[PDB]
């Protein structure tokens, strides 16, 4: 057994190797030394395995490496960035996904991956919004366990099973300003019963490692912030895995303003911080620490011991070599059956957010837009319908970028000897050149010219003319997303928003296929666009699933896990607020001494859960099979849910709980469940929720997780607006 | 003795008269009279006018059983008559002395009228220009806001409240109320109690240890409990860890919205509400309704009840009420007292000391001669006055003047016709509505500020401006909010100038005459485009009942501007939170570096307010020499002094505040890159110097740390002297535990 084996391996460690362990750099003279536990962001099994080599073979010990990287939403075979993909409401994909991007990975020496992200935000300003799941813990915390599950599966034995992390422990989405790395600041009651769920989830889903964040959390930078990483971590959830510092995190801390390099060192290894990415704190720092008393040799060795247990379940002691098969990369990565699963889960992800009816034939009934026939002359048109290199999304990094059709590159495919694609850049990304660069980053480049912004209009508007209908690609390029990456305006950049004005003065029929790593303030698109997918960033099979969807091959089913305000002033903007002293009723704007603004009403565009179809769906009133029940009871929720158009196509029903009355203010709904059904039309299916006493249960004013007597209300629909309604009484 | 006569009160009453002692009804709820002859009020408040107050103060001494005399309240935030500026503007003066005599002065006139209790002030700290409550506050600053809650209390209130032109003030709202979510009335606030005790609650806490006899709970949740059900705030930290000896009053129907918020039915809310130490029940009637059934059913004790009902009662024996029950009802003071020429002078004078001069660049009038600030100018020639707040008397005196004669306050125009009066000619146009939606324009009006929008076109007000402005030597440019653009219930998600006036904005920039902008606000606006575009801006605020003259001392030169922001100026709303005394964060972006990526900082747009916190121009310069500190290093039981030589380097006299930031680099928390520490106004006559000192001792460089412990810890300081929070000149100091005790 383990802790034998580790106990004997650590009696013969120097202060030194013990200290190595600790150490995550950016080498080969480090590494004969013991200096090193692990590496990150190396691809190639070759190059992975030679450096393993180095560290079995030429150190005094032998002590194998982790290497990590960011597998964020894929390795080669890129599924959508996350938050689309939490828009599938579909956590056997997600996990199917999570599995596909671990045998990738793992084929190509990956023993670790440094996900999931799973930071709650309610701030569409941040960027970082593109890698977690949405505003709802529940939703957040039901992904986080498919994340997590897997790359790991049931205990990492396989060699197609990698060790997943949670990031980033705690609270970096709630930075002001919703501004990268800047100030959060909140109370523990709201920790607990609006953030903290989907890192507890990770937790008691066996994830063998957490990061810590950039972010401060009560004045103190969460990698020195001891009530988190061991009271919370460990004293409350009983987690037995290490933690890793973000990059650089240690050192960020003498800019934080804590203190210097030794002294911000040592308190992040007595916090419970076990790992250093890249600052080299505890390399440089530990030794003295130590001889002056400030770390004790038992803090060093827990770390150390932690650091070892990780390589010890990874089954790294029994075989250095498990993920250096210089075989498995031709079998494993970016393969037909991968690109496929991808391709599905895609479209899947994509929200239709609206498809009204159109006049198309003179004479006829309006109709909508989408789907349509591939027949004719369909213009694609805008700066996102030509790169390939933006499709996959932001946190690709193990990709290739220039691989991946781009929009018109994959419709062509899919419309051969049926349609013809007409192209027009449209529109430069936005009109300032120098944001543009920024915004293109990291490979991302548009091949803005010269040509004015006029010149791409005008040859747009040609090419429109000769069309029978108008694909707009439009939206952000995938680095105006991802780390900092944050925006003060969330409007579709103003040439591109212009553009789109244009098309639509032409006459012709346009849909708005909108790209974006985050909700967009798209009121003025809601009253004028006839038909609207947003369709994320799909991943490395983006192109051929819009083409799905657009086609009718995929019924869209997606459902927002992130609200859409109305504008920048409204934020921040959620679901599950609170009611206030003073709610304004429903229809009530504007109303004098009420909570509400003076120039908008208080709702987003799109609401947390909304999602339209082909077909429509229809609820009928939700049957309670208990009106009361107590402590150790439970009930039944169900309502029939009817396909009411002509389409097949999947509904995510969704249940929500009021809490009506408690010791402390409760939010107007909770998410608390949800189903995703698949109906043809015509067809029924009665879907039935279980209510028990233990998904009640709330942190009250003195952080008691407790459920309280009382009556709730059950809320199940659609979306969170649009609801069917009943109540019971708990005793 | 006040115990002595409070006891045998109290030994009289049922527990009806002392339940009765904590209602709050509004009159100016229904059955009054037959309430105060049952001995079932204990306090009125929105009623104007000596007579009315003394005929209800009648009823209450001669009718009701025990004689229990009334207090009568009523919002006097910047003035009764006689209006001042509306509180944020008045706190660009930067000026104790000056607030201190704005509040005596209104107090002088309440009194005068019957009132012997005012809902003022209002001290919450705000970071967010969203919030229409911000134009009652003093800014985003604790040191600031609590050296103003100071003077205000000490205006109304005196020493002791002993003089017949002295009333019982009430801070407010007690807690955190500024914080809202969304910068939306009465949303949701979160916060850590780190946050709350360093940066929202020093402002509370300075009005309560200046002796304020009593405090109004806010409307809002504080840690999931609605603040007037939150004992921890309420007797905890209120009377726990201050000693506040006065009492605690709700906010209007603070008690029944609780059933709203959602912590149960009135009887609930009510008993937990005088278990928390709220005493007075403003209007829901809450505490008459439901506390003798909660106290027979033992939901709240005799014991609570009594010690509610003291409060009320030493209240009203600490302002004389009990020796002279009609000490406030003199009915001839109204004749001598109320909107004095006396009074209107200083609010005059105090306006002009509000302004903010934003802007004042040089502009060629006429070829051959070298370019000029249009500020001052001499009234000369024709002099239009152009937009929507040009001739309106009503929208002077700003939001919360509920005691003002709205009509009576002379327009802007008409404030410069009597000024210039055979040396000028004014000429006038409207402009353009307020904004171009109708109903918007009709909320933002409310309370008797209509604009009289008729049904002219965009085009025939336009037009008509365009015929003024090319005719004109100079035009002003009356522009921005409405008073009833803020205040309560009057958020904004847009901060601009509204789309109608800043088109016409535009049209007369394209006149190429020159331009003045003469803003009109309660709130930080977003002024990108017009710090680019418009030669010269004034900040007005909304400047009280003699605005307009005061505003022709600005523009004419008989004042020289010298206010200074006390709250940012965002560059968008997208940047909010925006503040001066803010963390480092782990990836500070390095002066001028924006865009780098891996920093904390946006795509499309810098870090940066438009204006910072302490901003404000003159008609001067003033220039600074580098800071001498008297010692390099201190203990905890020295001082040292820093000093900096300031110079008028201009051609005009002036003010300059003069601002101390301090930096503590190093905690055992992260701590603000800096924070204001003091500051002195001073006045300087052209080419003259004045060596302005501080003293920074230990005990200034406190703050509560990760366990809420009052402490400085010994480490590296950084002392900021300058004109604002952003221009500044550096010096270092260390502060040790143990340092020489003697030279040597
Ligand atoms: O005048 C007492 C307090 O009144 C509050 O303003 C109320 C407002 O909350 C209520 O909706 C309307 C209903 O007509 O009456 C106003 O007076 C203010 O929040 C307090 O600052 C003021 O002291
Ligand atoms: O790849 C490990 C972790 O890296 C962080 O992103 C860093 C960024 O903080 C740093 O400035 C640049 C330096 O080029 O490298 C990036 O890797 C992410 O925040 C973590 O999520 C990531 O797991
Ligand atoms: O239009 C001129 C004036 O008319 C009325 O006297 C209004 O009360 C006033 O607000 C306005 O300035
Ligand atoms: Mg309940
Ligand atoms: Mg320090």
């Amino acid at each position: 057994d383990m802790d034998r084996f580790i106990d004997a391996l650590m009696k013969k460690m120097t202060v030194e190797e013990k200290i190595g362990q600790l150490n995550l750099p950016v080498i080969a003279a480090k590494i004969k030394r013991g200096e090193v536990g692990g590496l990150f962001n190396l691809k190639g099994v070759e190059k992975i395995r030679d450096v393993q080599k180095q560290a079995v073979e030429q150190s005094r010990l032998g002590i194998p490496l982790l290497f990590g990287m960011d597998v964020i939403h894929g390795y080669e075979t890129m599924f959508p960035i996350p938050l689309g993909l939490s828009c599938t409401w579909d956590m056997t994909a997600i996990e199917e996904s999570a599995r596909i991007a671990a045998i990738e990975a793992s084929a190509d020496g990956i023993s670790w991956t440094f996900s999931p992200m799973v930071d709650i935000s309610r701030d569409p300003r941040w960027g970082r919004v593109s890698e977690g799941s949405g505003e709802d813990p529940f939703l957040g915390a039901m992904i986080a366990e498919a994340m997590v599950l897997g790359y790991q599966g049931k205990d990492m034995q396989r060699n197609d099973e990698i060790m997943a992390c949670v990031k980033h422990f705690a609270l970096y989405g709630a930075g002001e300003g919703g501004r990268d790395y800047n100030t959060v600041d909140m109370s523990r009651q709201r920790m607990f019963n609006e953030y903290m769920l989907p890192y507890e989830a990770a937790v008691e889903a066996g994830v063998g490692s957490v990061m810590a964040s950039f972010n401060e959390v009560d004045g103190v930078p969460a990698t020195a912030n001891k009530w988190l990483m061991t009271d919370v971590l460990r004293g409350q959830w009983g987690f037995n895995g290490f933690v890793v510092t973000n990059y650089t995190g240690i050192s960020e801390m003498i800019d934080h303003g804590i203190g210097d390099l030794q002294t911000v060192s040592a308190r992040a290894i007595n916090a419970g911080v076990d790992m250093d990415m890249v600052s080299e704190g505890f390399v440089s720092t530990l030794k003295k620490s130590i001889q002056e008393g400030k770390v004790s040799m038992e803090t060093l060795n827990t770390a150390c011991r932690r650091i070892l247990e990780a390589k010890y379940k990874l089954g790294l002691f029994d075989n250095p070599y498990k993920y250096c098969d210089l075989k498995r990369p031709a079998r494993d990565i970016f393969t037909k059956a991968h690109r496929d699963a991808a391709r599905r889960i895609a479209a899947e992800s994509f929200v239709l957010l609206k498809n009204d009816n159109v006049t198309l034939r003179p004479g006829t009934p309006a109709e909508p837009l989408l789907p349509f026939n591939p027949k004719g002359n369909i213009a694609v048109i805008g700066p996102l319908a030509d790169s390939r290199t933006n499709m996959p999304g932001t946190w690709s990094v193990a990709a290739v970028l220039d691989r991946c059709p781009s929009l018109v590159e994959g419709l062509k495919e899919m419309t051969a000897g049926k349609a013809n694609i007409l192209y027009a850049k449209g529109s430069n990304l936005i009109s300032d050149a120098s944001y543009e660069e920024r915004a293109t980053m990291f490979g991302r480049s548009l091949n803005r010219d010269n040509r004015t912004d006029e010149q791409l209009l005008n040859e747009a508007l040609t090419v429109a003319n000769q069309s029978d209908i108008i694909i707009a690609a439009l939206g952000e390029s995938s680095e105006m997303s991802g780390e900092s990456s944050s925006r003060t305006d969330l409007n579709i950049p103003d040439v591109q928003q212009n553009l789109l004005k244009e098309l639509l003065k032409t006459g012709k029929p346009v849909v708005l296929v909108l790209f974006t790593g985050r909700p967009l303030t798209l009121t003025w698109e809601q009253e004028h666009v006839p038909a609207i997918l947003n369709v994320w960033f799909g991943g490395s099979e983006a192109a051929y699933a819009i083409g799905d969807a657009l086609f009718g091959y995929v019924n869209p089913g997606g459902k927002l896990t992130m609200s859409f305000p109305k504008n920048v002033g409204q934020i921040p903007l959620y679901y599950a607020h609170k009611n206030t002293g003073r709610p304004l009723a429903q229809g009530k704007w504007f109303e004098k001494f009420r909570s509400n603004y003076l120039d908008v009403d208080n709702e987003p565009l799109y609401p947390f859960g909304y999602g339209l179809s082909y077909t429509t769906f229809s609820y009928g009133d939700i049957d309670l099979s208990r009106s009361t029940i107590d402590m150790t009871g439970e009930l039944t929720a169900a309502v029939m849910v009817t396909n009411t158009g002509t389409w097949p196509g999947s509904e995510v029903v969704q249940l929500y709980i009021r809490d009506l009355v408690g010791s402390t203010t409760r939010p107007v709904k909770e998410l608390k469940g949800f189903q995703k059904i698949f109906l043809e039309p015509g067809q029924s299916e009665i879907v039935r929720f279980k209510i028990a006493p233990e998904m009640l249960r709330y942190y009250n004013y003195d952080l008691q997780l407790v459920a309280e007597p009382g009556e709730f209300e059950v809320m199940i629909g659609t979306n969170s607006r649009d609801v069917k309604s009943a109540r019971f009484t708990l005793k």
